[PDB]
């Protein structure tokens, strides 16, 4: 008997969060798109320091969805 493997850890992800008030985001920066944020009211309060981080980033690899309504 010569085996030994294991490394199968599961994880959830976490859903998005904002930067100042860590409330619901479901935003992305309208500059970079690396970044998430509730309102534009935090966008603007923590752009001081964001800004630095924030590069001008095209679109690239886009992913595949499907809302509905009601
Ligand atoms: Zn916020
Ligand atoms: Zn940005």
């Amino acid at each position: 008997g010569s085996s030994g493997s294991s490394g199968l850890e599961a994880v959830a992800p976490e859903r998005p969060r904002c930067a100042y008030c860590s409330a619901e985001a479901s935003k992305r920066c309208s500059r970079c798109q690396n970044e998430w944020y509730c309102c534009r009211e935090c966008q603007v309060k923590h752009w001081e320091k964001h800004g630095k981080t924030c590069v001008l980033a095209a679109q690239g690899d886009r992913a595949k969805s499907g809302p509905s309504s009601g």
